[PDB]
């Protein structure tokens, strides 16, 4: 029988690199989306023509409410209702946009700022660790979380919570031998709505190799964390940055 | 005249030590507290005694909401409409219990413990900086990166509120509003807790095998509101006698 | 009596700056100098005539050798010799220049970059404490040791290695009541060799205020650190770099 | 032909799991020692009956000195002497005692636990770069730099100097596609001096599994760094520490 992961916002970039590594490497996999079902939809088949039965998809707002706690029970359910068991959950779903100090409410951008960013990665842990081999978390968090892009504080504060939660869970659980650390890109495939002139103006500032990581590359360090290199691993965020972190104004 | 902070949760404890080391430095005060309405009140007459018409009084819940914004643009508002500026703003209300991962359900302590310590924070540092020596300080917690067991929501919180100082000193910084944190390792123990088991927390810090004063927290705070600390921001000053340094 | 503080590299810039407040503050002082002979007794000059028999010098060179225990070990002595107590250490004397990884011999320049940065602070240190109220050192660090500047590697290798001896003295000393703490300038006082067109790149980087710290105000932070302000504080760097650490590439 | 790496204190213990990892992967090696000759002979005895010509060793002493650049570029030449290349430095050579502030002369102890924990570092960095694809260097540090034993001073400050070298050497060296990280255990092979008592004391503090890591576990962090699979990692440091490291005193 063949380990299973739930990867979130897997539909695309990263979350889609990630659930083909984790798929390649030989497990079954849950690929959690909210908006993007026609990419969802096409990867799960994609997988399952290489190997059929390997992955489904799964649909949840991770937006913070009353809800939210049984959208995350739903995501690892769903795990357990397709392959019989959960070994591996990938947080990495997350909203990111600025929201200045001085269309949405500022209700709504706490919500799916703070929801997707650390309160659905804090509550998927629960749900994880409670309906529990090799067991781990990886949580993706960002290599530029004490050098912030300009305001973006519910963001950065999204992901210095992530941050305290890979600390926080990979204490607690570690006497269950369920290991949680994080991979923190600094720049990878750049958002689609950024122009080309930002995009060049981030890449020109990367000391290895001037340019952005391929999603590939991200994924490759959530493989080595998962996998049995990785036993003795917990409480540790990879950067995955090329330097960038390092680069003083 | 006179500069003007505000303090939340400030009826009891450390909050209480900020109040009055700030009313005794020459501010005038808003006293924000949400349970203790006797020991917020006993404080402002204490303080209106010294000086007249030097410190109010603020209710809130800051517990996160749909109605979160409005109570922490009230706050600020009470200020201005008390003393006429908001010079200061110190975060030290908090939520702090165990909210293991595996009688209040998990959206009310996500709720309490983001809210209180990440998410009003927020609120008060937008509508603070909206209404513009300023400065906001955040009390965040010295002992983050080794947290306390089953504690993951609270840790969370303060994570955040570490993200927040970082984030508002930078964008505040154009308009001259510094932001600070101080970080306390052990100070005031909780009420409950037990004389030996006060001990084994105390017998972990270095110096002096003795928790903080809240006076001792409200002395950092103090420095860092002050023309002293007028080239630093986003600076987290850890007060917690070396325990941090200790491993396991 | 008058509290007594030794203060190395004292002669000029930030290193006078706080041998002055200090003085202001009540403390007699020992003005510690390497090169800066003149300098160094034209400060003792000028704060003796403020307050008669309150301030001396002491010459040595702080490069590593076999000698450098004895040499920090006097520095010490010379306090104790001048004034019966020695109440404060204040380790702020410091080389500073470049190391390209691909003039001096490398040999030298370890010496130097280490021997000033880190080891004299630690027999310092040493001699302080075995010597031995308001106790406390104060080592002068550097808000951007994480974000360092291009083929400064010994530089800031030394800046790190003083980071560890703040916290390892914390530890060891807080028992005896000495407290050890750090100020970590960001953009102070910019080099004399620095022109004004560089200077002025490094003042616009700054968020608060786009301008380089004071030496007064870099001093104001020391101040804080050995005073009753500070009675409980010990293993604390303060960055006092008006968010430069903060700006990311 | 196959790559080669150098592995500094490779006779024994980490060092040696490295060794051999790196070995079994594919690499040549170069087994350095200090006074360990005949268990360095053994481990490229086994290695090259494995596959011949693969495996040889280098002695030198890397205590600061006057002759140590010498030395350091003497490691690297036996490298591309043997094999006409190198593309892996592996700093883990290091000594580790006491050095209480309040036998070994202290000018000894700076020499010995700063020469070996970072100048040695930082002058092996300097000539592997000269004379220069994955080329990369993985620097051992130390989980618990941050939470030090108590009167380990020295070596505490020589573990932090290496944490600035792997930053300042990540950032340098990028241009020339040479990426620089490191692996920080925490508690793993306990010393050969240690008590067994006391040795049980540590392994029941760590949250995962209450043991120490093996050697081996250690040595697959570095494995990865080396990696295609780590193609875009530089200036990160990986705790392998089964979470030692969050626990509070
Ligand atoms: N350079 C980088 O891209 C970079 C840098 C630093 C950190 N990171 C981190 O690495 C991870 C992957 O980065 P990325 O750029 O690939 O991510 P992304 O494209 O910005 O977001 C990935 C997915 O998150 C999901 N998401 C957004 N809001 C959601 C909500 N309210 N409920 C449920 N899902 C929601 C979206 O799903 P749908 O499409 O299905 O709506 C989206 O496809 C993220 O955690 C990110 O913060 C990336
Ligand atoms: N004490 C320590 O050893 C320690 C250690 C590390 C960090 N800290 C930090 O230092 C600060 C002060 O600590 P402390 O021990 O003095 O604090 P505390 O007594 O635990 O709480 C301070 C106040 O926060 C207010 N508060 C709690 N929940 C609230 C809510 N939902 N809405 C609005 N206000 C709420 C309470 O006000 P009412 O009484 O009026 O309800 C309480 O009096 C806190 O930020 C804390 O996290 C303290
Ligand atoms: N200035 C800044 O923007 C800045 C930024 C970050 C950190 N810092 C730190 O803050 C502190 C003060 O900075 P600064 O710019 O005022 O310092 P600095 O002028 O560069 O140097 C201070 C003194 O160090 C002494 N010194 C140099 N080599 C010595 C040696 N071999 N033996 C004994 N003494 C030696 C010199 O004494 P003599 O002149 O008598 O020979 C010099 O006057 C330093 O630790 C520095 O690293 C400063
Ligand atoms: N073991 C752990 O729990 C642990 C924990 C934290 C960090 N680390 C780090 O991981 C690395 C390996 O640990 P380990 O326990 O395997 O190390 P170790 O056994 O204490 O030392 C490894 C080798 O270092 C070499 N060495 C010592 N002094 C030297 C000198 N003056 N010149 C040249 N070589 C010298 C010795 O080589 P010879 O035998 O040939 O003389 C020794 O066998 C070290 O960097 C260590 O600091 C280990
Ligand atoms: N979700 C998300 N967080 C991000 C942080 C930085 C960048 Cl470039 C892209 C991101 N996408
Ligand atoms: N609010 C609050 N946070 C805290 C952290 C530690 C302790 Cl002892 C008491 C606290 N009270
Ligand atoms: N000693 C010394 N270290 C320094 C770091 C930065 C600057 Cl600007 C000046 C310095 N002077
Ligand atoms: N060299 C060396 N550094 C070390 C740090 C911790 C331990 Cl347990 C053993 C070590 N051996």
């Amino acid at each position: 029988e063949a380990p299973a992961a739930v990867v979130t916002g897997a539909a695309k970039r990263i979350g889609r690199a990630i659930a083909v590594k984790l798929h390649q490497t030989g497990y079954r996999v849950v690929i959690h989306y909210h908006n993007s079902a026609e990419a969802a939809v096409s990867l799960a088949d994609e997988l399952n023509k290489e190997r059929s039965n390997t992955a489904v998809v799964c649909q949840a707002d991770l937006t913070n409410s009353n809800v939210l706690p049984a959208s995350c029970e739903e995501i690892i359910n769903s795990c357990f209702r397709a392959f019989g068991r959960c070994d591996v959950l990938v947080n990495n779903a997350s909203a990111f946009y600025p929201t200045p100090l001085v269309g949405k409410t500022v209700e709504t951008q706490v919500a799916e700022l703070i929801g997707t960013n650390a309160i659905a990665p804090f509550l998927l842990t629960m749900s994880f660790a409670q309906r529990q081999s090799n067991l781990s978390i990886v949580n993706l968090c960002d290599a530029m979380v004490d050098q912030p892009c300009m305001a973006f504080s519910l963001y950065n504060m999204g992901k210095h919570a992530l941050v305290g939660l890979t600390q926080s869970a990979a204490l607690e659980l570690a006497p269950y031998g369920i290991r949680v650390n994080g991979v923190a890109p600094g720049v990878s495939l750049l958002p689609v709505a950024m122009g080309e002139e930002e995009k060049d103006k981030w890449r020109r500032k990367v000391p290895l190799g001037r340019r952005e990581a391929s999603a590939e590359q991200i994924a490759d360090a959530v493989i080595f964390l998962v996998s049995g290199s990785a036993q003795y691993i917990t409480g540790s965020i990879i950067k995955v940055d090329g330097g960038l972190s390092l680069v003083h104004a």
